[PDB]
């Protein structure tokens, strides 16, 4: 068989991601941080499957926390003894909502406009602000928590799995990301030099970009240390994470290890706006989690890309 492990399962993409991969015939773990949330979310994934309880297994996982990590590893070797693909599909914003909530979809359509302008030859981002009667509100708690979730999780959980994952015939990893994390939008120039000089690329050299970022948040420094004007840690995690991708495909070179975005869809994370359904957001980490031996690896490819692959 095939087993899959995908993370923060329990509703959005991470949940259609478990329907299109057990509807693939793959034996799915679903994870989730709330034990009921997640024993739940397996309920009514299996309702609507109406397969037999062997495809869809849940377990609990908090990519933040060591201990948790630890433990699905431990249940992975002694009930499957391999694992073939692991999506690292959780992810937090960083940020609160203060009013209107939609401001948060506003600040999302600037951002592609701008990263379409930059993409174009464009030099600068744009300044924005938002029209509605609401604000973006950008801590260092929540930037901690984007970080750690969004960059360390799928690092911590990739590492503790090799083992299991070197005894597939075919390893994947996915790592959801997103087009914001692009170098063109990162503005710290010091940060976009390093992340992108791929031939010195180590997990050393990254941890220490975001950790030179959270230290900014930290003191209200990030104007004037030129990170982001706005989703500040989602771009810099994201970022990171691609940066990640690159260092883990080279250093495991029999895996097909990948970056995608999803495209911008309808889940609690956008106040369900965005042009997508999660079915369709969906297809993109799938379509890399079932990318044929010898396809790309190390790479970050938006959704159009991602599904052009094959
Ligand atoms: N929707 C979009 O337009 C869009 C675009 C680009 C990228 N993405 C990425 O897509 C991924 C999935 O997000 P989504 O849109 O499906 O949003 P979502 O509905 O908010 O789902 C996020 C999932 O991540 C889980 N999660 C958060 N922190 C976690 C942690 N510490 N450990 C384990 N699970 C954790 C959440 O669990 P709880 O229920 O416990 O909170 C939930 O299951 C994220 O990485 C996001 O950055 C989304
Ligand atoms: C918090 C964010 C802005 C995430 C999720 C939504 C989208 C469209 C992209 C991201 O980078």
């Amino acid at each position: 068989q095939r087993y899959a492990l995908v993370t923060g399962a329990n509703k959005g993409i991470g949940f259609e991601i478990c329907r299109q991969l057990a509807e693939k015939g793959i034996i799915v773990i679903l994870t989730s941080r709330n034990e009921k949330r997640g024993l739940e979310a397996r309920q009514k994934l299996l309702k609507e499957l109406n397969v037999s309880e062997n495809r869809l297994v849940f377990h609990q996982l908090d990519v933040t926390d060591l201990a948790s990590v630890a433990a699905v590893a431990v249940f992975i070797k002694s009930k499957f003894g391999k694992l073939d693909i692991l999506v690292n599909n959780a992810g937090v914003s960083g940020v609160e909502m203060v009013g209107d909530v939609s401001v948060f979809n506003e600040y999302i359509e600037a951002d592609f406009k701008a990263l379409q302008a930059l993409e174009a030859g464009a030099k600068e981002e744009p300044p924005f602000k938002p029209k509605a009667n609401g604000e973006m509100i950008e801590k260092f708690e929540g930037a901690k928590d984007c970080v750690v979730t969004n960059y360390y999780g799928p690092k911590r959980l990739t590492q503790a799995l090799i083992p299991l994952l070197q005894l597939s015939p075919s390893p994947r990893i996915v790592n959801v990301s997103s087009s914001f994390g692009s170098l063109l939008l990162l503005w710290n120039e010091w940060a976009k030099g390093v992340l992108g000089d791929e031939d010195r690329l180590t997990e050393e050299r990254v941890d220490e970009v975001v950790e030179v970022f959270l230290k900014d948040i930290k003191e209200g420094k990030l104007e004037e240390s030129q990170w982001p004007p706005h989703f500040a840690a989602e771009r810099v995690s994201k970022a990171a994470l691609n940066a990640y991708t690159k260092i883990a495909a080279k250093k495991y070179p029999s895996f097909r290890i990948n970056a995608i975005c999803p495209g911008y869809a309808k889940t609690d994370i956008t106040f369900h706006a965005g042009p997508l359904s999660v079915a369709e957001a969906a297809q993109v980490p799938v379509k890399l989690a079932l990318l044929p031996d010898g396809g790309p690896s190390g790479c970050f490819f938006p959704r159009d890309k991602a599904l052009a692959l094959y």
